[PDB]
């Protein structure tokens, strides 16, 4: 038996009894996911270039590969009939569905996460929140602060050499290939679980006159082990999401903690460190600010920053003991 | 005009008045890139887990990526009757081509380059360098033994986002996109220079304890800069053919020296460093071991190690300078 | 709103209430038939003729597409969880389903319709029918023999200049187009209904020395109109999927009545006859043997044949007076 | 050895010794087909329906399929270089290519033929003839007015359950299968030989009403085989490409002769017949206008039409011998 993504999706909505709310929510990010990995890979892109000439498109129409992926998630989701608040990394207030399209899910998103990697063609992806709406209040920004804790279900897709969606939900992650041959995400790794202890540590070092001493501690001892064992490799491709994968895949250590230009860390965290701090806990890893859980963390701004290290339980809670030891 | 590599070739071919042999060899390559690409984007994987029956593959005899890589290059290479001998990373010895098949050029790969990325799905790529036979004996490995500097073609393939070709010869460097909804490359950049001086350094620096007191050096400017300016940003994908487009197409330094651990450095002078050192060269760019240039070496074994410097000439001046006042 | 054909099918059977069984398998179909599409269409082709060696494939495995398409279609409707016993043309018997995946619907198809039409590359199709399991005895052939106004759903899937699926339930038919790119069928016409009167007849006339008196009659009127008005332009593509599916995008009739060489017709009833019988009549067209519905007819061997005419009502109606004439 | 279309064309670009401009034709030619197998197969349609919003271009200002095979053709083409007049169906003038891209060939095609099949799905293809300038004068519509003996190349794609280019030239026609995975189109069949005679019979039975005797006697042979064999099968799918490519392959005849009603036949002589008569002879067959063979007609309007009647030697030679009896 083959498994692909939408089977699954459904047949776990049936063990839970849902009404297939849910369930269409999932498999509209199903469609976006797929919608947006072929852009990514620039099918008809000669288009662009003038295979045809120049009359397709009038006066001005283009998009951005990151506006486009906006687009496709908000449209996308909004036709599930499933949500009612959107929050996207691109719009500076939460998005309220119109009612007649409204349903009771909360979705937080990062539409194509990895900017800086865009224009040299490394791997980028997408990042995945869902909250169930708490209140029968009118929806408003409020129904996305809730903590990590809360999240129904979580994820992301990596356009890398293939593409990927991860799927955690309350009983653990699996990984799903998509097969751009006939659009079906194929479930190819089931009940994912991370490596207690990797070899590999992930983080930009660019910023090295900026961090703390248990970073700086903790780095130090990845390259000059007190046991004398082999150093840890570094890696760090510069975009989360395929950081992040490596991190799941391999087992390591992936950080962005805080730095000047950033004091309480650069990456968001209702869009890229819940969602990555929830497959990483169901997965059996870890994820910490340094100081507290991610998932703990109640935001009280949609676009709030959090420093996040995660990864294998090993090594994080190691660095954990590094900030209890200074502290 | 749109502009294919097809054409571009073709007309690069009558502009050198060349016989047709080695457009015929080119076209063969871009050919291999497209099938590797779809194969890697994992196309009719859905076939692999079962999908219309016969589940006995599930313990997997079946090739791997780079085998199949491996095995469309070669093939297709011996089809376009254009070459004598070829080395592949994945072939203990040079390849000579059948005396029905035989052509003049010589040609070294690496059918696919980041195998440490290939499950973790991570930008991977396809390397290769072309040659003349100079020798009128006997096609042997000898005819490998060419040093870089006399190339007349050399590129890569990253696998990717997107799959791009950039092909370097001797009147510069172009950037090809491919477009998979029509099997055509793109020309997107053409006749491409890289910037005088870049903002990103990358190297595994796990392997900080075994590093020259040069590279230690440099690796500490970069963080921690005598004149205050603004650090540099630290990337390693841990893909050579990544880590090199970044660094051809954002600016900056791309890093494998020797550690003491391993003194001829890792990275492989004939499909490695050879092409990556000739198309930076033509982009304006600079490839130096720290103490010769890249492209002067002359080869002794199909499969010798060379440490590698490449990327921004004022970055790879400057460790070059660090170099040399280590006397 | 955009609407993928599996938003409608999952939004459908929540109208319904149905347990999502049933939306499984029209899940599973639409799965099936993307795979078949993407086989039909020669995605891969260059590995059967030796674009990497051939050393894929072991001792001899090959699949000819009929043979492929129906392992698609048994694999993926077994993995459904949803069907009792399934018919093919393919098969001489009807197949039970083993137990641990059995559910309640039985399902009669054409893997791949219109064989004579392979080898050069004209239109095919596939074709389903699906009844619920009436009886509580163990499965058996018995509950495929049902007639065909007892179907739940049916429709057909065109492999032709693009790919399209049709669906009819019992409140009406929708066409998706398969979007390649994406993977996904996108609906494109809703609730369709079929012309009244067509201008277009298709038919075999190669068998004109054995057709019936009524047969002859009509095809002449056709010819040679009474009331002199424009004479019905000839179509017969030779697959019925793409007659069929012109008939009703266009108007006008399709016959295959009986001939010396079939007397009792040559198209099979429960997965040629039966199926596109249903989807005239919930567009408003008709479907008789000349002598009777063919939805009527309750068969008595699941690879029966019958006669059938099928059409705009005013055609269809007009020939079946000239048969209630000669009787 | 895999040939692929751009290799075989290579090739015989060498031994024939061209600059290499004729064979940059070719190679254009291939691209613009698989550009327009992509639009015709339906990828990206989903943005059409309105998948990442913007969805005011429901009444449809946006170009046709034939538009913009249109478009292609003529652009990819002037980009060759090769040419300096095309005539198109579309165009109701010859198009004279700026003297800055002009080439020496002159080109007539049918960039999407079978149009009355666009809505239904049926197979629909695309129609080409080529020639040389003999002419020294400024180029012009007369340059295009050479009949079809003097081609130097003509072919055909056909759009159908898959693409095929088939492409004959002075020494024979070949086929190659369009493996829409990678883009590359593939040997298949190798200098194609229809056979002396066949079993089916393709033409619009519809107007039987204006058929000259001739044509009317001979359906009557085969339906009712004086000889009492078996009756000849009928097949008329209404694509010329898609009936004419059934005719190669199977073997029989196709017909457009002149009714009463259009007395030249409704086939264009430069773009359709020509061609298609072309391909015929060239593969063994013959086309015949019923008293001339097509070829060799002095075509005087680039829109002139011919009646057409190509297949089978032996099937055509029996219709050639009742046009004679009928004196
Ligand atoms: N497809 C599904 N996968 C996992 N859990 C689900 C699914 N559908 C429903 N559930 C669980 O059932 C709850 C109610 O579902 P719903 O009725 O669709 O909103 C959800 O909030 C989930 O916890
Ligand atoms: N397509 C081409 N692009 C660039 N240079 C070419 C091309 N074809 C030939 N040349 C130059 O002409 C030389 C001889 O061509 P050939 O006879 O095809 O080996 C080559 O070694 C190249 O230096
Ligand atoms: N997706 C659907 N579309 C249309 N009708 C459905 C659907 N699902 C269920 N039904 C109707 O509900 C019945 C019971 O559904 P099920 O519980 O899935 O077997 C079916 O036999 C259909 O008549
Ligand atoms: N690729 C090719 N295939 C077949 N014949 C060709 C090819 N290229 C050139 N020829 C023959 O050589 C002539 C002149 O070639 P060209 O100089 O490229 O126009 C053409 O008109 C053809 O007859
Ligand atoms: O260049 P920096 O500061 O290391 O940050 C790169 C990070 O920023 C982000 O692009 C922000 O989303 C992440 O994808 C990635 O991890
Ligand atoms: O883990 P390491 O030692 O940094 O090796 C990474 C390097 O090895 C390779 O995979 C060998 O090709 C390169 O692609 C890459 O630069
Ligand atoms: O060649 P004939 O006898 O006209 O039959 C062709 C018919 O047979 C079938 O191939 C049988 O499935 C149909 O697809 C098609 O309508
Ligand atoms: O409906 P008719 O008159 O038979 O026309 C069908 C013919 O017309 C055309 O569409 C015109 O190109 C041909 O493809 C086809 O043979
Ligand atoms: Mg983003
Ligand atoms: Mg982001
Ligand atoms: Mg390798
Ligand atoms: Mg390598
Ligand atoms: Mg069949
Ligand atoms: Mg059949
Ligand atoms: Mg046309
Ligand atoms: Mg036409």
């Amino acid at each position: 038996n083959i498994v692909t993504l939408t089977r699954f999706v459904m047949e776990e909505g049936r063990k839970a009894r849902g009404t297939g709310e849910m369930t269409q929510l999932l498999n509209s990010l199903c469609t976006a996911v797929k919608a947006i990995s072929t852009a990514v890979r620039k099918a008809g892109i000669a288009h662009l270039y003038g295979i045809a000439g120049s009359t397709n498109v009038t006066g001005d129409q283009v998009k951005k590969l990151d506006v486009l992926s906006n687009d496709l998630v908000i449209n996308v989701l909004k036709s599930s009939f499933a949500t009612c608040v959107l929050v996207s990394e691109e719009d500076k207030n939460a998005i309220i569905v119109e009612p007649e399209k409204r349903g009771k899910y909360v979705v937080c998103f990062d539409p194509l996460d990895g900017s800086s990697n865009i224009d040299c063609l490394v791997s980028i992806g997408t990042i995945f929140g869902i909250y169930r709406k708490n209140s029968t209040d009118e929806p408003s920004e409020k129904d996305a602060l809730q903590p990590g804790r809360n999240l129904v279900a979580a994820g992301y897709a990596l356009y890398g050499s293939a593409t990927m969606l991860v799927l955690a939900m309350v009983n653990g992650v699996n990984c799903f290939m998509l097969d751009p041959a006939i659009g079906q995400f194929i479930l190819v790794d089931r009940d994912v679980k991370i490596k207690k202890k990797g070899s590999i540590y992930s983080i930009n070092e660019g910023y090295a006159k900026e961090f703390d001493p248990a970073i700086t501690e903790y780095i130090q001892r990845k390259k000059f082990p007190p046991d004398n064992s082999a150093p840890y490799g570094a890696r760090y491709v510069g975009s989360m999401v395929a950081d992040v994968h490596r991190t799941l895949v391999y087992g390591g250590i992936f950080m962005y903690p805080a730095n000047k230009k950033s004091p309480k860390g650069k990456l968001r965290l209702l869009y890229e460190c819940n969602p990555m701090a929830y497959v990483m806990e169901k997965a059996g890893g870890l994820a910490t600010t340094g100081k507290e859980a991610v998932l703990d963390i109640v935001p009280t701004d949609i676009h709030q920053r959090a420093p996040i290290i995660l990864g294998s339980p090993e090594d994080v809670t190691e660095l954990l003991e590094i900030y209890q030891k200074h502290a």
